[PDB]
Protein backbone atom coordinates (compact mmCIF):
# COMPACT_ATOMS: atom_id res chain seq x y z
CA UNK A 1 0.00 0.00 0.00
CA UNK A 2 2.05 3.15 -1.38
CA UNK A 3 -0.55 5.26 0.18
CA UNK A 4 0.15 6.89 4.17
CA UNK A 5 -3.53 6.58 5.11
CA UNK A 6 -4.20 2.84 3.83
CA UNK A 7 -0.92 1.66 4.98
CA UNK A 8 -1.65 3.05 8.68
CA UNK A 9 -5.22 1.68 8.96
CA UNK A 10 -3.80 -1.58 7.51
CA UNK A 11 -1.58 -1.95 10.40
CA UNK A 12 -4.38 -0.51 12.78
CA UNK A 13 -6.38 -3.19 11.68
CA UNK A 14 -3.58 -5.93 12.73
CA UNK A 15 -3.51 -4.00 16.29
CA UNK A 16 -7.23 -4.60 16.93
CA UNK A 17 -6.95 -8.17 15.79
CA UNK A 18 -4.60 -9.30 18.62
CA UNK A 19 -3.19 -12.64 18.83
CA UNK A 20 -5.36 -15.30 20.83
CA UNK A 21 -3.28 3.23 22.55
CA UNK A 22 -0.04 5.13 20.91
CA UNK A 23 -2.36 6.47 18.05
CA UNK A 24 -4.67 7.86 20.41
CA UNK A 25 -2.44 9.84 22.87
CA UNK A 26 0.83 10.64 21.10
CA UNK A 27 0.39 14.09 20.66
CA UNK A 28 4.00 15.20 19.76
CA UNK A 29 4.51 15.29 15.96
CA UNK A 30 5.24 12.43 14.23
CA UNK A 31 8.59 13.32 12.80
CA UNK A 32 8.23 10.21 10.43
CA UNK A 33 6.20 10.93 7.90
CA UNK A 34 8.74 13.16 6.74
CA UNK A 35 10.75 10.69 5.18
CA UNK A 36 8.08 7.78 4.64
CA UNK A 37 5.61 10.02 3.20
CA UNK A 38 6.81 11.14 -0.58
CA UNK A 39 7.12 15.12 -1.26
CA UNK A 40 6.03 15.66 2.32
CA UNK A 41 7.71 19.20 2.24
CA UNK A 42 5.41 20.65 -0.62
CA UNK A 43 1.93 19.26 0.32
CA UNK A 44 -0.45 22.32 1.61
CA UNK A 45 0.10 23.12 5.19
CA UNK A 46 -3.04 21.45 6.52
CA UNK A 47 -1.57 18.15 4.75
CA UNK A 48 1.30 19.19 6.86
CA UNK A 49 -0.45 19.23 10.37
CA UNK A 50 -2.79 16.41 9.73
CA UNK A 51 0.10 14.18 9.20
CA UNK A 52 2.11 15.58 11.85
CA UNK A 53 -0.80 15.35 14.51
CA UNK A 54 -2.73 12.19 13.36
CA UNK A 55 -1.79 10.24 16.32
CA UNK A 56 -3.40 12.56 18.71
CA UNK A 57 -7.12 12.58 19.67
CA UNK A 58 -7.56 12.96 23.16
CA UNK A 59 -8.32 16.70 23.83
CA UNK A 60 -10.15 18.00 27.00
CA UNK A 61 -12.99 20.48 27.07
CA UNK A 62 -12.83 23.72 27.91
CA UNK A 63 -16.72 24.28 28.23
CA UNK A 64 -19.32 21.87 28.79
CA UNK A 65 -22.53 21.30 29.53
CA UNK A 66 -22.71 18.63 31.90
CA UNK A 67 -26.66 19.23 32.44
CA UNK A 68 -27.68 18.97 28.75
CA UNK A 69 -28.64 16.23 28.81
CA UNK A 70 -29.77 15.62 32.71
CA UNK A 71 -32.99 15.13 31.10
CA UNK A 72 -34.00 11.70 28.35
CA UNK A 73 -33.85 14.07 25.53
CA UNK A 74 -35.80 12.82 22.25
CA UNK A 75 -33.21 14.17 19.97
CA UNK A 76 -30.56 16.15 20.28
CA UNK A 77 -29.19 19.12 17.79
CA UNK A 78 -25.58 19.06 17.43
CA UNK A 79 -24.30 22.23 15.98
CA UNK A 80 -21.12 22.74 13.75
CA UNK A 81 -19.76 26.35 14.61
CA UNK A 82 -16.69 28.28 14.79
CA UNK A 83 -16.04 30.72 17.37
CA UNK A 84 -16.75 33.86 14.90
CA UNK A 85 -20.10 32.79 14.36
CA UNK A 86 -22.56 34.44 16.83
CA UNK A 87 -25.34 35.60 14.82
CA UNK A 88 -25.20 32.05 12.96
CA UNK A 89 -25.91 30.25 16.49
CA UNK A 90 -28.17 33.02 17.45
CA UNK A 91 -30.38 32.68 14.88
CA UNK A 92 -30.48 28.65 15.25
CA UNK A 93 -31.17 29.45 18.55
CA UNK A 94 -34.40 31.13 17.62
CA UNK A 95 -35.60 29.31 14.79
CA UNK A 96 -35.19 25.72 14.16
CA UNK A 97 -32.63 25.45 16.52
CA UNK A 98 -35.26 25.60 19.53
CA UNK A 99 -35.20 23.53 22.83
CA UNK A 100 -38.23 21.87 23.98
CA UNK A 101 -39.85 18.81 26.00
CA UNK A 102 -43.48 16.44 26.77
CA UNK A 103 -41.84 13.11 26.10
CA UNK A 104 -40.23 14.54 22.92
CA UNK A 105 -37.48 16.57 24.36
CA UNK A 106 -35.05 18.80 22.78
CA UNK A 107 -31.82 19.50 23.86
CA UNK A 108 -29.00 21.60 21.27
CA UNK A 109 -25.36 22.08 21.46
CA UNK A 110 -22.85 23.82 19.39
CA UNK A 111 -19.82 22.08 18.86
CA UNK A 112 -16.48 24.76 18.60
CA UNK A 113 -13.13 24.06 18.42
CA UNK A 114 -10.49 26.48 19.60
CA UNK A 115 -9.26 29.98 17.31
CA UNK A 116 -6.12 30.41 19.06
CA UNK A 117 -4.16 33.90 18.63
CA UNK A 118 -1.25 32.51 17.67
CA UNK A 119 -3.10 31.93 14.01
CA UNK A 120 -4.06 35.61 14.15
CA UNK A 121 -7.21 35.13 14.85
CA UNK A 122 -8.86 37.89 17.51
CA UNK A 123 -9.63 37.47 20.89
CA UNK A 124 -13.29 36.83 20.86
CA UNK A 125 -12.75 34.18 24.15
CA UNK A 126 -14.59 37.16 26.82
CA UNK A 127 -17.51 37.37 24.31
CA UNK A 128 -17.63 33.63 23.68
CA UNK A 129 -17.84 32.68 27.36
CA UNK A 130 -20.25 35.32 28.38
CA UNK A 131 -22.35 33.46 25.38
CA UNK A 132 -21.93 30.11 26.93
CA UNK A 133 -22.95 31.10 30.74
CA UNK A 134 -25.88 32.82 28.78
CA UNK A 135 -27.71 30.49 26.75
CA UNK A 136 -25.61 27.03 28.14
CA UNK A 137 -25.64 25.37 24.28
CA UNK A 138 -21.62 25.51 24.05
CA UNK A 139 -19.38 22.71 24.02
CA UNK A 140 -15.76 23.47 23.50
CA UNK A 141 -12.49 21.65 23.28
CA UNK A 142 -8.75 22.30 23.16
CA UNK A 143 -7.81 21.44 19.51
CA UNK A 144 -7.42 24.41 16.58
CA UNK A 145 -11.01 24.65 14.91
CA UNK A 146 -10.18 24.01 11.24
CA UNK A 147 -11.23 22.13 7.98
CA UNK A 148 -9.15 19.19 8.25
CA UNK A 149 -9.21 18.56 12.18
CA UNK A 150 -13.00 18.38 11.37
CA UNK A 151 -12.93 14.41 12.08
CA UNK A 152 -11.25 15.40 15.25
CA UNK A 153 -14.55 17.47 15.97
CA UNK A 154 -16.98 14.28 15.15
CA UNK A 155 -14.91 11.95 16.98
CA UNK A 156 -14.50 14.29 20.00
CA UNK A 157 -18.58 15.25 19.37
CA UNK A 158 -19.31 11.08 19.90
CA UNK A 159 -16.93 11.22 23.55
CA UNK A 160 -19.21 13.45 24.35
CA UNK A 161 -22.38 11.60 23.63
CA UNK A 162 -21.34 8.77 25.18
CA UNK A 163 -20.13 10.04 28.91
CA UNK A 164 -22.63 13.27 28.89
CA UNK A 165 -25.92 12.43 26.39
CA UNK A 166 -25.65 8.50 25.66
CA UNK A 167 -29.48 7.94 26.39
CA UNK A 168 -30.83 10.63 23.57
CA UNK A 169 -33.14 8.83 21.50
CA UNK A 170 -31.89 10.68 18.33
CA UNK A 171 -29.36 12.52 17.20
CA UNK A 172 -28.91 15.16 13.86
CA UNK A 173 -25.59 16.75 13.66
CA UNK A 174 -24.82 19.60 11.08
CA UNK A 175 -23.50 22.89 10.38
CA UNK A 176 -24.41 26.44 11.53
CA UNK A 177 -25.40 27.11 8.37
CA UNK A 178 -27.99 24.74 7.19
CA UNK A 179 -31.78 25.17 7.73
CA UNK A 180 -33.75 22.47 9.27
CA UNK A 181 -37.14 21.92 9.27
CA UNK A 182 -37.16 20.60 12.55
CA UNK A 183 -41.18 20.03 12.92
CA UNK A 184 -40.44 17.46 10.31
CA UNK A 185 -37.80 15.68 11.82
CA UNK A 186 -39.95 15.32 14.84
CA UNK A 187 -42.87 13.89 12.67
CA UNK A 188 -40.54 11.89 10.47
CA UNK A 189 -38.59 10.38 14.00
CA UNK A 190 -41.60 9.24 15.54
CA UNK A 191 -43.17 7.44 12.03
CA UNK A 192 -40.76 5.14 12.55
CA UNK A 193 -40.87 1.71 12.97
CA UNK A 194 -38.80 -0.15 15.98
CA UNK A 195 -36.78 -1.99 13.63
CA UNK A 196 -35.62 0.99 11.51
CA UNK A 197 -35.13 3.45 14.25
CA UNK A 198 -32.76 1.56 15.88
CA UNK A 199 -29.98 1.63 13.58
CA UNK A 200 -31.21 5.10 11.88
CA UNK A 201 -28.76 7.20 9.69
CA UNK A 202 -29.82 8.85 7.06
CA UNK A 203 -28.79 11.78 4.48
CA UNK A 204 -27.64 13.08 1.43
CA UNK A 205 -25.81 9.73 0.78
CA UNK A 206 -23.24 9.93 -1.92
CA UNK A 207 -22.39 6.65 -3.49
CA UNK A 208 -19.26 5.67 -5.81
CA UNK A 209 -17.05 8.91 -5.04
CA UNK A 210 -13.80 9.33 -4.38
CA UNK A 211 -10.63 11.53 -3.61
CA UNK A 212 -10.85 14.79 -5.98
CA UNK A 213 -7.05 14.70 -7.36
CA UNK A 214 -7.55 17.99 -8.55
CA UNK A 215 -4.74 20.41 -6.34
CA UNK A 216 -7.06 23.59 -6.56
CA UNK A 217 -10.25 21.70 -5.76
CA UNK A 218 -11.09 21.93 -1.66
CA UNK A 219 -11.45 18.71 -1.18
CA UNK A 220 -8.54 17.36 -3.04
CA UNK A 221 -6.44 14.57 -1.64
CA UNK A 222 -3.27 13.62 -2.91
CA UNK A 223 -3.19 9.54 -4.06
CA UNK A 224 0.43 10.00 -1.61
CA UNK A 225 -2.29 10.56 1.62
CA UNK A 226 -5.24 7.89 0.99
CA UNK A 227 -5.89 5.74 -2.03
CA UNK A 228 -8.89 3.57 -3.48
CA UNK A 229 -12.58 4.54 -2.88
CA UNK A 230 -14.77 6.31 -0.78
CA UNK A 231 -17.54 4.44 1.33
CA UNK A 232 -21.10 5.63 0.64
CA UNK A 233 -21.18 8.44 3.11
CA UNK A 234 -23.88 11.06 4.43
CA UNK A 235 -22.27 14.51 2.78
CA UNK A 236 -23.99 18.00 2.49
CA UNK A 237 -23.90 19.45 5.68
CA UNK A 238 -26.04 17.69 8.10
CA UNK A 239 -27.32 13.93 8.80
CA UNK A 240 -29.79 12.28 11.01
CA UNK A 241 -29.17 8.60 13.10
CA UNK A 242 -30.38 7.05 16.43
CA UNK A 243 -28.73 7.43 19.48
CA UNK A 244 -27.94 3.73 19.97
CA UNK A 245 -25.71 4.04 16.78
CA UNK A 246 -23.97 6.65 18.21
CA UNK A 247 -22.80 5.28 20.76
CA UNK A 248 -22.02 2.18 18.06
CA UNK A 249 -19.78 4.86 16.44
CA UNK A 250 -17.84 6.36 19.25
CA UNK A 251 -16.50 2.43 20.04
CA UNK A 252 -15.41 1.69 16.70
CA UNK A 253 -13.87 5.37 16.07
CA UNK A 254 -10.55 4.15 17.66
CA UNK A 255 -10.66 1.70 15.09
CA UNK A 256 -10.24 3.85 12.18
CA UNK A 257 -7.69 6.54 11.46
CA UNK A 258 -8.86 9.86 11.26
CA UNK A 259 -9.64 10.80 7.84
CA UNK A 260 -9.17 15.02 6.59
CA UNK A 261 -12.75 15.15 5.22
CA UNK A 262 -15.11 14.80 8.67
CA UNK A 263 -18.20 12.62 6.18
CA UNK A 264 -16.14 10.72 4.57
CA UNK A 265 -14.86 9.13 8.10
CA UNK A 266 -17.80 8.96 9.27
CA UNK A 267 -18.72 6.48 6.11
CA UNK A 268 -15.63 5.00 7.11
CA UNK A 269 -16.97 4.52 10.60
CA UNK A 270 -19.98 3.33 9.14
CA UNK A 271 -18.48 1.06 6.93
CA UNK A 272 -16.72 -0.90 9.40
CA UNK A 273 -19.79 -1.69 11.54
CA UNK A 274 -21.14 -3.36 8.18
CA UNK A 275 -23.96 -0.62 7.93
CA UNK A 276 -24.85 2.00 5.21
CA UNK A 277 -26.48 4.99 4.70
CA UNK A 278 -29.56 5.46 3.58
CA UNK A 279 -30.31 8.08 0.99
CA UNK A 280 -33.03 10.44 1.92
CA UNK A 281 -34.07 13.15 -0.83
CA UNK A 282 -35.24 15.49 2.51
CA UNK A 283 -32.17 16.39 2.91
CA UNK A 284 -31.40 19.00 -0.51
CA UNK A 285 -27.91 19.94 0.30
CA UNK A 286 -28.23 20.55 -2.89
CA UNK A 287 -31.08 23.85 -3.68
CA UNK A 288 -30.32 27.85 -4.13
CA UNK A 289 -33.19 29.26 -3.06
CA UNK A 290 -41.60 32.79 -2.96
CA UNK A 291 -41.70 28.99 -2.59
CA UNK A 292 -42.06 28.05 0.95
CA UNK A 293 -44.20 24.75 -0.43
CA UNK A 294 -40.86 23.31 -0.58
CA UNK A 295 -39.81 24.18 3.04
CA UNK A 296 -42.96 21.88 4.25
CA UNK A 297 -41.55 18.13 3.51
CA UNK A 298 -38.09 18.91 3.29
CA UNK A 299 -35.91 17.76 6.30
CA UNK A 300 -33.12 20.28 5.74
CA UNK A 301 -31.91 22.87 3.02
CA UNK A 302 -28.37 23.90 2.26
CA UNK A 303 -27.18 26.51 3.19
CA UNK A 304 -28.82 29.52 4.49
CA UNK A 305 -27.94 32.86 5.66
CA UNK A 306 -28.54 34.41 9.43
CA UNK A 307 -31.57 36.15 8.60
CA UNK A 308 -32.97 33.76 5.94
CA UNK A 309 -32.90 30.93 8.31
CA UNK A 310 -35.32 33.25 10.81
CA UNK A 311 -37.59 34.13 7.89
CA UNK A 312 -38.00 30.92 6.81
CA UNK A 313 -38.68 29.30 10.27
CA UNK A 314 -41.61 32.24 10.92
CA UNK A 315 -43.06 31.75 7.39
CA UNK A 316 -42.97 27.94 8.20
CA UNK A 317 -44.93 28.38 10.80
CA UNK A 318 -48.14 29.04 9.11
CA UNK A 319 -47.75 27.15 6.22
CA UNK A 320 -50.08 24.32 7.34
CA UNK A 321 -52.66 27.25 6.27
CA UNK A 322 -50.84 28.90 3.59
CA UNK A 323 -49.21 26.10 1.75
C1 LIG B 1 -5.76 19.93 14.88
O1 LIG B 1 -5.70 20.47 16.19
C2 LIG B 1 -4.50 20.12 16.89
C3 LIG B 1 -4.65 20.61 18.31
O2 LIG B 1 -4.59 22.03 18.39
C4 LIG B 1 -3.30 20.73 16.17
O3 LIG B 1 -2.14 20.29 16.85
C5 LIG B 1 -1.24 21.38 17.10
O4 LIG B 1 -0.53 21.68 15.94
C6 LIG B 1 0.35 22.80 16.09
C7 LIG B 1 0.86 23.14 14.71
O5 LIG B 1 -0.01 24.05 14.05
C8 LIG B 1 1.45 22.43 17.07
O6 LIG B 1 2.24 23.59 17.31
C9 LIG B 1 3.62 23.36 16.98
O7 LIG B 1 4.30 22.78 18.06
C10 LIG B 1 5.68 22.50 17.80
C11 LIG B 1 6.22 21.75 19.01
O8 LIG B 1 7.64 21.71 18.95
C12 LIG B 1 6.41 23.84 17.54
O9 LIG B 1 7.74 23.57 17.13
C13 LIG B 1 5.70 24.65 16.43
O10 LIG B 1 6.26 25.96 16.34
C14 LIG B 1 4.18 24.73 16.64
O11 LIG B 1 3.95 25.65 17.70
C15 LIG B 1 0.85 21.97 18.40
O12 LIG B 1 1.87 21.39 19.20
C16 LIG B 1 -0.27 20.95 18.21
N1 LIG B 1 -0.99 20.75 19.46
C17 LIG B 1 -1.27 19.55 19.97
C18 LIG B 1 -2.01 19.55 21.27
O13 LIG B 1 -0.94 18.51 19.41
C19 LIG B 1 -3.27 20.27 14.72
O14 LIG B 1 -2.25 20.97 14.02
C20 LIG B 1 -4.61 20.50 14.03
N2 LIG B 1 -4.61 19.92 12.70
C21 LIG B 1 -4.87 20.62 11.59
C22 LIG B 1 -4.82 19.86 10.30
O15 LIG B 1 -5.14 21.82 11.62
C1 LIG C 1 -2.73 12.92 25.49
O1 LIG C 1 -2.16 12.05 26.49
C2 LIG C 1 -0.74 12.20 26.66
C3 LIG C 1 -0.29 11.12 27.62
O2 LIG C 1 -1.20 10.98 28.70
C4 LIG C 1 -0.46 13.61 27.17
O3 LIG C 1 0.94 13.77 27.36
C5 LIG C 1 -0.97 14.61 26.14
O4 LIG C 1 -0.76 15.94 26.62
C6 LIG C 1 -2.45 14.39 25.86
N1 LIG C 1 -2.90 15.28 24.80
C7 LIG C 1 -3.61 16.39 25.02
C8 LIG C 1 -3.97 17.19 23.80
O5 LIG C 1 -3.95 16.73 26.14
CL1 LIG D 1 -9.63 29.76 31.15
CL1 LIG E 1 -22.20 34.77 12.06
Amino acid sequence: PEAYWNREQEKLNRQYNPILISHLNYCEPDLRVTSVVTGFNNLPDRFKDFLLYLRCRNYSLLIDQPDKCAKKPFLLLAIKSLTPHFARRQAIRESWGQESNGNQTVVRVFLLGQTPPEDNHPDLSDMLKFESEKHQDILMWNYRDTFFNLSLKEVLFLRWVSTSCPDTEFVFKGDDDVFVNTHHILNYLNSLSKTKAKDLFIGDVIHNAGPHRDKKLKYYIPEVVYSGLYPPYAGGGGFLYSGHLALRLYHITDQVHLYPIDDVYTGMCLQKLGLVPEKHKGFRTFDIENNICSYVDLMLVHSRKPQEMIDIWSQLQSAHLKC
